[PDB]
């Protein structure tokens, strides 16, 4: 299956008896999914996110049957506002990337060029909008609230900003503001022609 990104890639997994729907999301590291009831030991754990960090009981080998395929794993149960299939799995059901080929046993990073600056950008399909840390842009801008996974955050909103990825040339909104992460989104993603292969 080859997926664009015009929507949000959710697909349907099979998680300790029960069905859920779950986004593919290349810019997580990790799995998290809604609390759930899940069989075995646990551990707490603490991951960071945009917005800040949550508490997750961490469960290691869970078999997860990720829209028909298996693959077994470590997976996060916690206060997620989206279930998210992250890295760890995805490279076992053999997910790429295709805008270039790019596989996701490394977190997929590219150079953007931005208002005469350089920055390196997570290629992010979780994510509908693109985010990047505070930096020098010229104009008028709108102040925004988005969530993530620590909650949320106030950002600057720039209109019609021209990105080059990867030496493609885009024009979109931009969201700058306190991101652990550059992250580039869905609504610049679908413009340099992204595919997911799985």
């Amino acid at each position: 299956p080859q997926v664009t990104l015009w929507q949000r890639p959710l697909v349907t997994i099979k998680i300790g008896g029960q069905l859920k729907e779950a986004l593919l999301d290349t810019g997580a590291d990790d799995t998290v999914l809604e609390e759930m009831s899940l069989p075995g030991r646990w551990k707490p754990k603490m991951i960071g996110g945009i917005g800040g960090f949550i508490k997750v009981r961490q469960y290691d080998q869970i078999l997860i049957e990720i829209c028909g395929h298996k693959a077994i794993g470590t997976v996060l149960v916690g206060p997620t506002p989206v279930n998210i299939i992250g890295r760890n799995l995805l490279t076992q059901i053999g997910m790429t990337l295709n805008f270039p080929q790019v596989t996701l046993w490394q977190r997929p990073l590219v150079t953007i060029k931005i208002g005469g600056q350089l920055k390196e950008a997570l290629l992010d399909t979780g994510a509908d909008d693109t985010v990047l840390e505070e930096m020098s842009l010229p104009g008028r801008w709108k102040p925004k609230m988005i969530g993530g996974i620590g909650g949320f955050i106030k950002v600057r909103q720039y209109d019609q900003i021209l990105i080059e990825i990867c030496g493609h040339k885009a024009i979109g909104t931009v969201l700058v503001g306190p991101t652990p992460v550059n992250i580039i989104g869905r609504n610049l993603l679908t413009q340099i022609g992204c595919t997911l292969n799985f």
